[PDB]
C-alpha cells in the first residue's frame, strides 16, 4: 500500500517540525518524501507520502494527529 | 483540556468501540476528535459562495497512456483553479502518483476531481479538502 | 435507548463544534454529534476492503432528464455490468424534464459506490446520491 | 422540495406499519408513494418519497425515526 497523509498545522508552534521529523524517522513505514507550503501567515500544509502496512501507517497518523499545533491529519489509501 | 457528555444508542457505541480496535485508537475521544475535525472542514466546504479554499488532489495513473498527462494539464488550465505545487512519485513502470495542491472555489475544485477521475488511464483520483 | 459517556477535547475545538449546532439545523450538541458519529462509522464501514461481501444494502436516488437519448439504457447497461443486484426501483415522473428514481441495491461496498460515481458522471443525470445501510444499524 | 426517506425496521414489531401509515396520512407533506422490501427475515426496508417544505419533511423523519422497531430513518433532499 501507498498512502498520502495531509497535515495542516500552526505556523507559529515552535519545535513542531522537529517533532514531526523525529516521528517520521522513527516510523516503521517507508516515508518517501514530504512537501510543505504556507497556506497563509498562520497555517502550513504538509503532504507526507508513504509506503507500508496499514498498521504502521495508522500509527503514523495518530502520532502526528495528536501533536499540539496540528489542526488535522487526513489519510488517503490506495491498493 | 475539558470533558463533555454525549448520548449514543447502545449499538452505535459498540461499533465505535469495534472501530477503535480496527483502527488502533487509544481512546474514544481520540476518534471523536478526528470525526469533528473532519466534519468541520466538510461544513466549511458546504457551502459558502465566492475562493480561496485549499485542497490536495491525489492522483494515480499510467504514464504510458498517451496524451493523458497533457489532458490533465489542459483540464486544470481551463478550470479556474490555481495549482500551488505538485509532487510526483514514479511508483513503477505503469503507475505514477501525484499530489496536486489546489486553490480556488469549492465547486471548481470538486468539478476538477470528477473530470480527472473520469479520464482513461486514471486509476485513482481523490480530494482531501482543507480549512 | 440512550447511553451517556464522556469525551475529552480541546476547548477551542468544542467551541468550533458548538457553533455548528444552529447552522446545521440542530437544537443540541448531543444530536449533532450523535449523527456525525453515525455517518462516520457507516462511511468507515463502507471505506473498508472486504472483496467478497454481498450483504450490503443501499438506496441510490437519481434525478435525470428522460429527454436525454440513450441515457436510461446507459444506466441499465452500467448497472448490469456492475455485479450489484437491483432488488427494486420506483420511478416518479416529476415533470417534463425530470425523473426521480430510487434504486434499491445489494452487493459489496466498492461496486455499489463505483456505480454511484459512474451514473453521477453521465450526461443528463442532474443528481445521484447513495444512502448506505450498514449492518451494525439493524443486524 | 422533493425528498426520499429510507427506513429500515423490525419485521416482527406488531402494529408498526399501521403507525407509519397513520403518520404519513396525518403529515403536512405530500407523500407520493412508499415501497417495501424484505431485506431478510428480521428487517424490512422502506422507501418513502415526498414533496413538501423542509419543516414538514423534517417532522416526518422525526415522528417516524422515533417509533419503536424503527432501526433508522435517513433523509435525502434534492
Ligand atoms: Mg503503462
Ligand atoms: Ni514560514
Ligand atoms: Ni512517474
Ligand atoms: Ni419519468
Ligand atoms: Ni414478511
Amino acid at each position: 500500500k501507498i498512502a498520502v497523509l495531509v497535515v495542516i498545522y500552526d505556523h507559529h508552534q515552535r519545535e513542531l517540525n522537529q517533532r514531526m521529523i523525529d516521528i517520521q524517522h522513527a516510523s516503521g513505514t517507508h516515508v518517501l518524501c514530504t512537501t510543505h507550503i504556507h497556506m497563509d501567515e498562520h497555517n502550513c500544509l504538509e503532504t507526507i507520502i508513504l509506503q507500508g502496512n496499514s498498521f504502521e501507517i495508522q500509527r503514523l497518523q495518530l502520532e502526528i494527529g495528536g501533536l499540539r499545533g496540528v489542526k488535522f491529519a487526513k489519510l488517503t489509501k490506495a491498493s
